[PDB]
């Protein structure tokens, strides 16, 4: 139908905006601490601690499959990256500190993306 097409064009444009948001968030992680999944070879007990792992590569796969229906879903995944890290790692670690900086800096980017998604429908 023409409606299914129009909906698909909306999803495509959302995907385009989320791809730019993702790029901006990931620049706030210059050390690449959140770039890839925590290695189960190197942290074999990770899944006893963290039930829903997340990382930027895993978000990017979902994005490119147009697997985010709205910004709320995408934010949920970003929040898991931060929140998982802040639980698994102690406060006095480079990892926890990197999460706090990503959270603080990403907030700005996400504040305007919410306005852009409401604005452009």
């Amino acid at each position: 139908s023409m409606e299914q097409v129009a909906m698909e064009l909306r999803l495509t444009e959302l995907t385009r905006l989320l791809r730019s948001v993702l790029d901006q968030l990931q620049d706030k992680d210059p050390a690449r601490i959140f770039a890839q999944p925590v290695s189960l070879k190197e942290v074999p007990d990770y899944l006893d601690h963290i039930k829903h792992p997340m990382d930027f590569a895993t978000m990017r796969k979902r994005l490119e499959a147009q697997g985010y229906k709205n910004l709320h879903e995408f934010e949920e995944d970003f929040d898991l990256i931060i929140d998982n890290c802040m639980k698994y790692n102690a406060r006095d670690t480079v990892f926890y500190r990197a999460a706090v900086r990503l959270r603080d800096q990403g907030g700005v980017v996400l504040r305007q993306a919410r306005r852009e998604v409401d604005s452009i429908g």
